[PDB]
């Protein structure tokens, strides 16, 4: 309902969640689930928690699209509405 999840993929194989944290500690989601198996992770962000501070977490997320992370560059996009 009041969250939207942020579709990052493409990560190294030997991911940890130090690198992960680090990464979007300035957008500062509420739930992080790494799934290697597939170099993909889930990152939910409360909407309640700011009605208008949702807006920038997300964009701060989604300038994430095309870094680069150990040594690998990496995706990130929407996953809610498609």
């Amino acid at each position: 309902g009041n969250r939207f999840i942020v579709f990052v993929g493409s990560l190294p194989r030997d991911i940890t969640a130090v690198e992960l944290q680090n990464h979007f500690k300035n957008s500062s989601p509420d739930q992080i689930r790494l799934r290697a198996d597939k170099g993909i992770a889930f990152l939910e962000f409360d909407a309640d928690k700011d009605r208008t501070g949702i807006q920038r977490r997300m964009d701060i997320a989604l300038l994430q699209h095309g870094t680069l992370l150990k040594e690998k560059k990496i995706n990130v996009e929407l996953t809610v509405g498609g």
